[PDB]
């Protein structure tokens, strides 16, 4: 918590009087930004994160045939995903020895588990949980680090909150009547300190199994209770949808400057 401070930096003077982008919202209503590109300035950022020598925990699940997409995925995070911080990667899957040899740059590390316990709390600062079908294309960097963020879900970032695929039944504990909620998060692209993420995954955990001893399973499992969580306990950063992205079913729309984080064809 104690923090060194900024070194002299030279670069353009924020303007009071001009708004950061007139197309999208880069505040939610209890003031945690909105990330999107021109929000921030990535030097003064890094210098913030690497004077506290930040660790990111980066976490993918690779079960049966999604194996095969481990390669991709970790090439194009050493290009793109919190380089020049240390980056600890932890690959939970049940075929250890099928986890491809990725190169990795300097201070970057990767643990193979096999299939939140404490070793997170000694080893990282910070946890992003992401799904391995996916690859980067743009640069994902500290800009997302916060207690606790959730990302736009692309499909969903402009729809009206009746629209949203909430969970709508009553009896379950993911349950959002059609007259609440902020946001449509999508479950694979989340993060935050290593105890606000298991703090979240705790709750999830415990309404989850509320549900099935009530016989109800929520309609997009795991995303529904997310969803409820994040309603109840606002994140403290939001993604926009330029971190989670499918270009073959989406576009590039104008409002995306950059695509960061996409699925695999
Ligand atoms: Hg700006
Ligand atoms: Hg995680
Ligand atoms: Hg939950
Ligand atoms: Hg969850």
């Amino acid at each position: 918590e104690f923090m060194v401070s900024l070194p002299r930096m030279v670069y353009p003077q924020p303007k009071v009087l001009t708004p950061c982008r007139k197309d999208v919202l880069v505040v939610t209503p209890w003031l945690a930004p909105i990330v999107w590109e021109g929000t921030f300035n990535i030097d003064i950022l890094n210098e913030q994160f690497r004077l506290q020598n930040t660790t990111i925990g980066l976490t993918v699940f690779a079960i049966k045939k999604y194996v095969a997409f481990l390669k991709l995925f970790l090439e194009t995070a050493e290009k793109h995903f919190m380089v020049g911080h240390r980056v600890h990667y932890y690959v939970f899957t049940d075929q250890p020895a099928a986890v491809p040899r990725v190169t990795l740059g300097t201070g970057r590390q990767l643990s193979v588990l096999e299939v939140c316990e404490r070793r997170f709390l000694s080893e990282v600062d910070y946890l992003v949980c992401v799904d391995v079908d996916m690859e980067f294309r743009d640069h994902v960097g500290v800009e997302i680090l916060t207690p606790l963020f959730g990302t736009l879900h692309p499909s969903f970032y402009g729809s009206s909150r009746e629209a949203f695929t909430y969970e709508r039944r009553p009896q379950s504990q993911a349950y959002i009547p059609k007259d609440e909620g902020d946001f449509y998060y999508m479950g694979a692209f989340f993060g935050g300190s290593v105890q606000e993420v298991q703090r979240l995954t705790r709750a999830c955990h415990q309404a989850m199994m509320v549900d099935q001893a009530n016989g109800i399973e929520a309609v997009w499992h795991d995303q529904s209770h997310l969803n409820k969580y994040l309603l109840r306990h606002k994140p403290t950063k939001v993604l926009s949808p330029e971190y989670l992205w499918d270009q073959q079913l989406l576009g590039w729309p104008a409002v995306l400057r950059k695509l960061r984080f996409t699925a695999v064809p």
